[PDB]
């Protein structure tokens, strides 16, 4: 057709020079060359792409913003802890659509069809894919034992070792005195596992294979891709080859190629680091908002936990104040928990301008949350012990580490009264938060513990899998006036979603700020939305506080309408009482 070539000249006159330019900045000279191979490669990607898939690009150049509806809800699971296979997962989306996904993180022709499904349910199909290496029984690592300097060049080999032990002075390790480092036997790169070689991008063969791999991947049906390991895919001597430069460049370059091949697709960076450091992931300088689409809040997160179980909201406002603004057409993934652990990401000079330590903060979480302080509620496990530093990583579902797991054993209504409340609790700060909230396969059920995971002996090591339940699709079934534990928390996220889904002000394009409170317990976010202020207030306390009004009196006037109760009450009486870990979301009523 003429309309197709055109449409494509057009996108390339676009997004070509951002495309253009970042692989000069890397590769230099051998740039030109890459650049007319790619061309082709975007080429047969665009034109093989279905019909449908082009409508859908076509409406993703409508709405750019497609992510930041407050309808978009997250759904993250494992396949087959979900439903075995692929054909299972497409046998079980009525329930997901009954509860409003339409983001699908599904962790690891079938899977084509299954897109089809999902797209047909209004469903976003999100998958991960590792940049940073592959393994050894791959195609390229075979290759490359076969003795094809092409395919030995996919990677980091070396002869003597005079380079690896000079990459090594600046790479962080584990152990000193010790050598459980990143190289394999001539010595290949390996910053995993020994069995998961390096990619080298530093050629541009990789960057097209790459390349051709996500756009294949989109034409499959893919819509969000979860760039995991992004951090260490370039590497530099006299560094710790983590957040370099080159790594924003090639992601500026990918993201410009998919915009121009696939409009509706977007990237969600996987990167687990520091603020400063993981800002630039959304984009800084001339990569403003051009590079992934979404990153995760896992400082949100870590300071959910920490407040939840301090009491304390000090140092969640510190935290969220010191955390930079994310340029306005990207969206944070925000969630309670996931398939992985939780790290206790908490910087020294946030705790320090709230007068704590950080260290011995991080020690309180710990404890708290493995089960060994005195009026913990936490039915968690420990994952890891760290090496030097002495931290620990903390196992657990939402549910148990919330206190229904203790609650349930000693049948206190009260306990478990008090759990539900501060599950909904953190589910409502996530879900009025600003960002695609990333349930974990569920805890909309309020799952526990499965800490008979030791049952299979591949999960026996690992002790994660007690937070990554197979589903039961009785349970399910049951538990959808609420009198079991799964029906009450199923009812009260159900609510909340609907609440969300109506409330315009939650469009991720507005960030929640922090406000001061008189009160430590009571935590108050700010949103400015163009439609109205929307100010939320949480108690992350089990006690009956009696906060004063002007706090909301000056932010909303005499009159404020609580959207979550449907309830409107006047700013003027001095006080009103929060009951233990309630959840406003107030407008001007």
């Amino acid at each position: 057709d003429d309309r197709d070539a055109e449409t494509f000249r057009l996108r390339l006159e676009r997004y070509g020079p951002e495309l253009a330019d970042n692989l000069r900045a890397v590769y230099g000279n051998h740039a030109d060359a890459l650049i007319g191979e790619l061309l082709e490669v975007m080429l047969h990607a665009y034109h093989a792409r279905p019909a449908d898939l082009k409508r859908l690009d076509e409406a993703r150049l409508l709405r750019p913003d497609w992510l930041q509806g407050p309808e978009m809800v997250g759904y993250v699971a494992y396949v087959d802890r979900f439903a075995g296979t692929l054909r299972g997962v497409g046998e079980r989306l009525e329930y997901l659509e009954g509860l409003g996904v339409t983001y699908l993180h599904l962790l690891p022709d079938d899977l084509s069809a299954l897109a089809r499904e999902l797209r047909g349910r209004g469903i976003s199909l999100v998958l991960d894919l590792v940049l940073n290496h592959v393994a050894e029984e791959h195609e390229w690592a075979v290759r490359a034992t076969a003795g094809e300097a092409a395919y030995r060049d996919y990677f980091h080999i070396f002869p003597d070792r005079t380079q690896p032990d000079a990459y090594e002075r600046t790479l962080p390790e584990i152990f000193p005195d010790f050598a459980p480092g990143n190289f394999t036997w001539g010595w290949v790169w390996t910053t995993f596992n020994r069995s998961q070689w390096d990619v080298n991008w530093g050629n541009p063969a990789v960057f097209r294979e790459y390349l051709d791999l996500i756009l294949t991947l989109a034409n499959r049906g893919v819509e969000v891709f979860r760039l995991d390991a992004i951090a260490f895919l370039w590497k530099r001597l006299g560094t710790d080859c983590q957040n370099q430069p080159e790594v924003h460049r090639l992601t500026h370059a990918l993201r410009a190629a998919t915009r121009i091949v696939a409009p509706a697709v977007a990237f969600k960076a996987e990167a687990i680091v520091a603020p400063g450091d993981l800002i630039h992931y959304l984009g800084s300088r001339d990569h403003h908002g051009r590079v992934s689409d979404m990153a995760y809040h896992n400082s949100l997160m870590v300071q959910l936990w920490s407040s939840l179980a301090s009491r304390d909201t000090r140092l969640l406002t510190a935290a969220l104040a010191a955390f930079p603004p994310k340029p306005t057409n990207t969206t944070w993934g925000v969630y309670v928990r996931c398939h992985d652990d939780i790290g206790w990401a908490i910087a020294d000079e946030d705790a320090a301008r709230v007068g704590l330590s950080g260290p011995a903060h991080r020690h309180f979480l710990s404890d708290f949350y493995s089960g060994e302080f005195p009026g913990s509620f936490a039915r968690g496990l420990v994952f890891q012990h760290h090496p030097q530093t002495g931290d620990r990583r903390i196992s657990g579902t939402a549910a148990s580490l919330a206190g229904l797991d203790l609650a349930l054993e000693t049948g206190d209504a009260e306990r478990v009264n008090d759990a539900l409340a501060r599950l909904l609790l953190l589910h409502a700060v996530m879900l009025g938060f600003g960002g695609v909230p990333l349930l974990y396969m569920g805890d909309e059920l309020a799952l526990l513990n499965d800490t008979d995971f030791a049952a299979v002996p591949a999960h026996a090591a690992d002790n994660r899998w007690v937070h990554r339940p197979q589903m039961d699709w009785e349970l399910v079934a049951s538990a959808q006036q609420p009198v079991t534990p799964a029906g009450r928390m199923f009812a009260g996220l159900r609510h909340l979603l609907a609440v969300r889904r109506r409330t315009p002000h939650l469009h991720a394009s507005t960030e929640s700020r922090p406000l001061p409170s008189p009160d430590p317990c009571v935590l108050l976010l700010r949103r400015e939305h163009p439609t109205g202020v929307l100010l939320q207030v949480y108690n992350f306390s089990e006690h009956h506080i009696t906060f004063p009004t002007w706090p909301l009196q000056e932010q909303l006037g005499a009159v404020a309408h609580d959207l979550l109760g449907e309830s409107q009450f006047h700013l003027g009486g001095p006080d009103l009482a929060l009951e233990p870990y309630r959840a406003l979301w107030l407008v001007a009523g």
